[PDB]
């Protein structure tokens, strides 16, 4: 049982306003919807969705960021109900087609196919709002990051299946889109009613930031839910798990070597992020100004959600953040599909 220390963030705490009344609508949304067994559904609506939303976007448009966290809520009932903990998480092939099936209900919600799954029925919710507060483009992205997220999520399931734990290579490739944060992207435009043009938003970069700050939320979310996942009767997949196997360590060596990795790739972020501000758009400040409240969200959440302090079994969180890093240096992580990031250093 590892003791998790108080992580590094230089990022200020905020929150919607209204983040009580949204928590409330997205558990009617779940039941509205069906979404997930009622077993499932049960533990979501407890784990502070609408507030993790409400952290996402604290300026943003309260319809917006009810849409978020609908989305997040429905993204649970996937990557849970399916992916971890339901049947076809163990058969790649299987989920390939339903994640298929379900990106062409997000293409074409008119479309007569899956009319009787509830995950379906919330996924045609979930876009006609998008329709409404998105562009053409937007939609087009949103749908996109979704069939990444989803391709990846096969690939796990690969891995379920065999029993097997990916190097550290392919678990961060793998890693930067299973978290789905690349799906919440157009979310965080459309909630301050702007669209971030792809001159900007497809630069290498601008790319690379947004690729900093997945790696940052999905690591911070590897050290918060280790406790929940490693305690859980079944396979499990994270950053620690990841390092133990590769580099030969313990867990609390491994929990020392993705702290090391993250404060990092943070101390990155930061940097390039500043850079690309100086003589960006006004668009993209805006844009890397949410992605620092989706980093920071992830992190409060992640050490307040019953999710992964799991109050029948507490896990040891931290209660706050420090805003000195563990490890300052600038050396690139040894880790070939990200490595390139520190070239982007001026
Ligand atoms: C990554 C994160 C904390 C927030 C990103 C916001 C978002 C789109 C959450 C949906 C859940 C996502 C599909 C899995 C996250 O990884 P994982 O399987 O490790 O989630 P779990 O640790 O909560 O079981
Ligand atoms: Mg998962
Ligand atoms: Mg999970
Ligand atoms: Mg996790």
């Amino acid at each position: 049982e590892l003791t998790v220390p108080p992580l590094f963030s230089p990022i200020r705490q905020a929150i919607h306003p209204k983040h009580a009344d949204i928590d409330v609508q997205t558990a009617a949304w779940a039941e509205t919807f069906r979404i997930g067994s009622e077993e499932l559904r049960g533990k979501l609506v407890t784990q502070d969705i609408g507030t993790f939303s409400a952290r996402i976007l604290p300026e943003g448009r309260e319809e917006v960021v009810s849409l978020l966290a609908d989305f997040i809520l429905w993204l649970f009932g996937v990557d849970d109900g399916h992916c971890e903990e339901g049947e076809l998480g163990h058969r790649p092939g299987d989920l390939a087609g339903l994640l298929h099936r379900l990106i062409r209900v997000a293409q074409n919600p008119e479309a007569p196919m899956m009319q009787d799954d509830p995950l379906a029925a919330g996924l045609r919710d979930l876009r006609m709002r998008v329709d409404r507060f998105g562009t053409a483009g937007q939609t087009a992205r949103w749908v996109d990051a979704l069939r990444e997220y989803f391709f990846s999520v096969v690939w796990e399931a690969a891995h379920r299946r065999a029993g097997t734990v990916p190097d550290l290579n392919d678990y961060t490739l793998m890693r930067l889109y299973d978290g789905a944060t690349s799906v919440v992207l157009p979310m965080l435009e459309m909630g301050h009613g702007y669209e971030l043009q792809p001159y900007e938003r497809d630069r290498t970069a601008v790319r690379a930031v947004a690729e900093m700050a997945s790696f940052i939320i999905t690591w911070d979310n590897d050290i918060f839910s280790y406790h929940k996942e490693r305690r859980g009767s079944g396979y499990y997949l994270n950053a620690l798990r990841v390092l133990e196997q590769e580099r030969g360590l313990t867990p609390a060596q491994a929990l020392d070597a993705a702290i090391s990795q993250r404060d990092r790739v943070m101390c990155l972020f930061t940097t390039v992020s500043e850079q690309l501000a100086e003589q960006g758009s006004p668009q993209l400040r805006q844009y890397l100004h949410s992605l620092r409240c989706f980093i920071r969200g992830a992190q409060d959440w992640g050490i307040s959600s019953v999710r992964y302090t799991t109050p029948d079994d507490p896990a040891n969180m931290p209660s706050v953040f420090t805003d000195v890093p563990t490890d300052d240096s600038t050396e690139p992580l040894d880790i070939p599909a990200v490595s390139w990031w520190w070239d982007l250093l001026a």
